[PDB]
């Protein structure tokens, strides 16, 4: 076989910042070539980009709006660093609505970049990557998946409804390609989060600590590195889904 870290490119979309970018340069600095899939934050992914390749690693970036055609995009990809072999599927869409008052315009979008893209990504990388080569899809969800509450609805029937593809993807595409999963706790403050409302969530954690980002880059490769596992998911999330101390008690 051919399972070295140089003849496994990788795809993270919305790779240019935060728990993405995590992603990809420790991918990158392990020697998996990278591509960095980016919208709004171009020059973001661009000078990660030089960075990895001026160290002699390999990445290139790529740009594609996850809401429009997203057909396009593996191939974008894989003309610059070879048939996509590690998917990573993190982009992501985080607005709150509730019952009541909810916008299908908005609901359809987390839909979008939830579930519809990640599922035809997947789709498009299978198709492309050659059969004697095996695959990985990682999709990033959200511990809320195995806690279910009703606080952001659809953007949380759009994630869970990516750990259910999860399963059922993995049932698919099995034997060639594995599909697992990362569920994120509180990891970096939510933009309507301040800085203490961060820190006073992780003191409520059952861990009482936040996962730490190289904790993300590990856990993919944990799965590339492992043969056995597939329909899976880790929650990177200092306990957060097994909290139980409801006021009922
Ligand atoms: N941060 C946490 O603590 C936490 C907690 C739970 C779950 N998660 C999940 O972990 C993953 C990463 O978290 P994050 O906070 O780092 O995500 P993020 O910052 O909110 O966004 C990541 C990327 O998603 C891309 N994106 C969104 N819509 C797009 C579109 N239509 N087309 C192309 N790109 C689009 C964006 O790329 P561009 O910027 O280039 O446009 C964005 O940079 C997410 O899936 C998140 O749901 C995170």
């Amino acid at each position: 076989e051919a399972r070295m870290v140089a003849n496994c490119p990788v795809l993270v979309t919305g790779g240019a910042r935060r728990i993405g970018k995590a992603i990809v340069e420790d991918l990158a600095s392990h020697g998996f070539p990278v591509a960095i899939h980016c919208n709004r934050s171009l020059d973001e992914g661009e000078a990660i980009a030089n960075r990895i390749n001026d160290s002699g690693g390999n990445a290139c970036v790529v740009q594609a709006d996850l809401e429009g055609d997203v057909r396009g995009l593996v191939k974008q990809a894989s003309d610059r660093i070879g048939p996509i072999r590690l998917l990573v599927n993190n982009a992501s869409l985080f607005q709150e609505d509730k019952v009541g008052a909810l916008d299908m315009a908005l609901w359809d979008r987390h839909f979008a970049v939830h579930l519809k893209t990640p599922v035809i990504l997947a789709e498009d990388m299978r198709k492309a990557l050659p059969e004697d080569q095996d695959g990985l899809v990682v999709n990033i969800i959200d511990q809320r998946v195995w806690k279910l509450n009703p606080q952001f609805f659809s953007y949380t029937l759009s994630k869970t409804a990516l750990w259910n593809a999860t399963r059922t993807l993995a049932q698919a595409l099995a034997p060639r390609i594995r599909v697992n999963a990362i569920a994120p706790g509180p990891t970096l403050p939510s933009e309507r989060q301040r800085p203490e409302d961060f820190e006073r969530q992780v003191s409520k954690l059952p861990l009482q600590r936040a996962p730490e980002l190289p904790e993300f880059g590990r856990t993919v490769r944990y799965f590339w590195e492992n043969r056995s596992i597939t329909g899976q998911m880790i929650a990177l999330d200092g306990g957060q889904h097994l909290a139980w101390e409801t006021p009922d008690i």
